[PDB]
């Protein structure tokens, strides 16, 4: 599923992404345009071996099982599949875990050289929340 901007922060915000860990909603949509368009389906493959799914591409290295990243664990206890879902709950659930690791959102690349520090609040402007 490709979600529209207002769609995702909507969603985002139903399952209690808003403001999660001092992250404002604007920062997740940021965070997903950048990481997968918006796009449920998204996948890319690091260099490591591992691969990132879903949103907000997450890395099979930590998080997810995908049966194909040697050496890595699956922390939010999912299979990877589940991260490409229409339905974001699994991403969401898992995100918090991520963020709540130590470093924030600062776990995203992504995030940190393209939405940190940036006006977020451009991203949830004029959604009906
Ligand atoms: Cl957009
Ligand atoms: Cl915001
Ligand atoms: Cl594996
Ligand atoms: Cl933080
Ligand atoms: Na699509
Ligand atoms: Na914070
Ligand atoms: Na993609
Ligand atoms: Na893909
Ligand atoms: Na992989
Ligand atoms: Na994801
Ligand atoms: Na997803
Ligand atoms: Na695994």
């Amino acid at each position: 599923k490709v979600f529209g901007r207002c769609e995702l922060a909507a969603a985002m915000k139903r399952h209690g992404l808003d403001n999660y860990r001092g992250y404002s909603l604007g920062n997740w949509v940021c965070a997903a345009k950048f990481e997968s368009n918006f796009n449920t389906q998204a996948t890319n493959r690091n260099t490591d071996g591992s691969t990132d799914y879903g949103i907000l591409q997450i890395n099979s290295r930590w998080w997810c099982n995908d049966g194909r990243t040697p050496g890595s664990r699956n922390l939010c206890n999912i299979p990877c599949s589940a991260l490409l879902s229409s339905d974001i709950t699994a991403s969401v659930n898992c995100a918090k875990k991520i963020v709540s690791d130590g470093n924030g959102m600062n776990a995203w690349v992504a995030w940190r050289n393209r939405c940190k520090g940036t006006d977020v609040q451009a991203w949830i402007r004029g959604c009906r929340l």
